[PDB]
């Protein structure tokens, strides 16, 4: 039987089978592995944040304010939280020499990662969990 019993038949058989959706995979945030984290890691001048879940925006912004206020009022420089609104919640402050990162008076409480910083240098990389709610601070346009 030269026909048929030429077949190479599939090992590994499956019959746990699943239907192909297909999930397409893909990247949108900028991740390469940082050459050397220092000063060429870190942005120059102004710097960026993306939201990762929250009602102040939900999306991504660029600081180049010396001091951005995050609070909830019509006089207020940013909207932080709104369900939860703190009158005065956290101020992310961009200095010439550094970034620094202040809790202002949040009653939700300013967190870095899961740290409890009324006051933190201003890491680029690291999320800033606002309340219960998800920022992350990342290193801007060095260009």
């Amino acid at each position: 039987m030269s026909d048929n019993n030429g077949t190479p038949e599939p090992q590994v058989e499956t019959t746990s089978v699943f239907r192909a959706d297909l999930l397409k995979e893909m990247e949108s945030s900028t991740g390469t592995a940082p050459a050397s984290t220092g000063a060429e890691n870190l942005p120059a001048g102004s710097a960026l944040l993306v939201v990762k879940r929250g009602p102040n925006a939900g999306a991504r912004f660029l600081l180049d304010q010396p001091t951005t206020t995050a609070g909830r009022h019509p006089e207020s420089d940013i909207f932080l939280d709104d369900v939860t609104v703190s009158r005065r919640h956290a101020e992310f402050r961009i200095n010439e020499g550094e970034f620094e990162v202040v809790d202002v008076g949040s009653l939700n409480g300013t967190y870095v990662n899961r740290e409890p910083r009324n006051a933190q240098v201003m890491q680029t990389g690291d999320e800033i969990q606002i309340g219960k709610f998800r920022l992350v601070f990342l290193a801007g346009p060095a260009e």
